Order: structure tokens, then sequence, then C-alpha cells
């Protein structure tokens, strides 16, 4: 339908649980491959017979199961994590962050996938005009690499256009980044989901705790008295995300609409010539050191 195989990734600023203002994971940059129901040439893609549906619910104690959560549909190819401070500069990563630094509150995150179509690259691909067209205005070597340097990430990100950063390539390289991101999709699962995250108050969990009844099933069945947070992924923006008939009628317009909610990525220094792949490596580090939250 709409073809997201080979586009860029921005993992700092990805999110595949959602954003209130994007209907797809806020990383998800333009395609950087080229290509040729209808199978590509050197990939596939395969139509499933119905929208494959999966539930996971798992509790997040702190940023660090928030992140490998997300890291579920947004890895490296083989299930590894991209790590680098992955979706750190994400909306949904500085609200649980809020939410969370609160301590004296439980959250609980379930998902429910609707996977329509799978897509997928096999073993030395063209690119886009644009992203050749950029490469081409790309240096062999990035500033910031030596640690003496006026453009520092600290300094990037308090004043970017400041005459230190000016001086020096870096804002070339991030430029690059922030059009084209850091990876790039090796393999997707497509469709829709719909994430929960609910809040709620210890003093409560030990009482259903002292019911008997489990608190995941207890929130599995009822999806007691919580927050609950809704992100979505795929179909049309639903004007009041909290609401039954908003979720009755989203479920539908991700068949119309599917977005990938599941997906493999590789590093983009694979698609770059050699003499620049150390380079933007390096450039990438910086992103992740300038963008990304590590305190
Ligand atoms: C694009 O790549 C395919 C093989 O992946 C190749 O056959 C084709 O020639 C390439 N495109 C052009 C315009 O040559």
């Amino acid at each position: 339908a709409i073809n997201y195989l080979g586009a860029g990734y921005d993992h700092v600023r990805g999110n595949p649980v959602g954003d209130p203002s994007s209907m797809g994971d806020p990383g998800i940059r333009p395609p950087v491959l080229r290509f040729t129901v209808l199978q590509p040439l050197g990939g596939y893609v395969r139509q499933y017979v119905a929208c494959r549906q999966s539930e996971t619910i798992s509790e997040l104690s702190n940023l660090s199961d928030y992140q490998n959560e997300l890291s579920v549909d947004a890895s490296l190819q083989g299930g590894d994590p991209i790590g680098l401070n992955s979706f750190s500069a994400s909306t949904g990563y500085r609200d649980f962050a809020k939410e969370v630094s609160k301590k004296d509150t439980r959250t609980y995150m379930l998902k429910n996938y609707c996977m329509r179509y799978e897509a997928g690259v096999a073993q030395k691909w063209n690119v886009t005009l644009a992203f050749a067209a950029g490469v081409s205005q790309l240096p062999d070597v990035f500033d910031a690499h030596n640690p003496e340097c006026a453009c520092s990430a600290e300094q990037w990100r308090q004043d970017q256009n400041a005459e230190a950063c000016t001086k020096t390539n870096v804002p070339i390289w991030i430029s690059f980044i922030e059009q084209f991101g850091t990876h790039f999709l090796v393999r997707l699962f497509a469709g829709g989901k719909m994430t929960y995250q609910v809040t709620a108050k210890r003093s409560e969990v030990e009482k259903m705790r002292n019911m008997g009844i489990d608190v995941k099933t207890q929130l599995k069945m009822q999806l007691m008295n919580v927050q609950k947070e809704t992100l979505v992924i795929g179909g049309r923006p639903p004007g009041q995300v909290s609401d039954p008939a908003a979720l009755a009628a989203w479920a539908d317009t991700v068949e119309e609409l599917p977005m990938p909610v599941k997906f493999e990525v590789q590093p983009l220094y694979h698609l770059l010539p050699v003499e620049k792949q150390e380079a933007f490596k390096q450039a990438v580090t910086f992103y992740s050191k300038a963008v990304g939250l590590t305190p």
C-alpha cells in the first residue's frame, strides 16, 4: 500500500509506541532505498489473511523497562537493541520519565498488535536520488571526533547556531541526520497498534493483591481506579483518543492505512562510502550524545 521498507529511522527521536502528534513512530524518516501483492526486486512482502492480533502486558518500574519494551518494536536486525540512548528525545519518553519520577505509583503497559502485512529485505542496494545527493555533500571527516573542538555535544545543544559550531562541519552532518535519521528499516510488520499506559496507586495494587485477583489479568480484562494514557499507531487520527467509538472506528481505519508496528533496522553507515563510514559513526555518536538524555 505505502512503502515503508528502507525508510530512515532516528533512533534518538524514535518512539515505536506512538506520539500524540504523529500517527507513526516519530523516528521514521523518508525512504532511503529505491525499489522496483507485487514483490519488489531484492526483498519480499507478505500479506496476512486477517489482522494478526497479539497482546503483551508488562510493568514498567523505571525508564530501563520502558526503553526495553520500546526496543521490542524497534531493535536491530536480530532482536538486539539499538542502544545509544534510544528514544531518549521522544515526547513519550520524557512524559514517562515525569510520570515515573513520582515513584509513589506503578505504571503498566499493555500492547494490542493488529498486524496486517510483513516486509523485508535479503542480503548492496540502490539508494534514492536525494539520499545519494545528500551523501555527496558529506565530508570524509567528522570534526567533533576531535575532543578539543569548538563544537561539542553540550555546546551544540546549548547553541547550535553559535560561531563555534558553524565553523566546524558538524551542522552539515546533523542536517543530514535530521533529514534522514541514523538507521534504516530492513524488516517491518505494519498494521495497527494500541498501547495503554496505566498509572495506579500502590495502595490500590496492594488492595488487589489482598483480594487475590491478578493485577495484570485485571488490567487486561478491564481494558481498579487508574489513570490511562492511550497511544495509537496506524490508521487515521481520532479527535479524542479516549472514547469507545474512537477505538471502534480507528480499529477499522487501520486496514485502510497500515503503518509499521514492529520493525528491525540497520545502521546507515552500511550505505555510505567506506571513507565516510567511520566519520558518520562518530557523527551519530555525537548526535545521540547531544540530543539524547544521559542524565
Ligand atoms: C536498481 O537495482 C537493481 C537490482 O537491485 C538493478 O537491477 C537496477 O539496474 C538498479 N537501478 C538502475 C536504474 O539501474
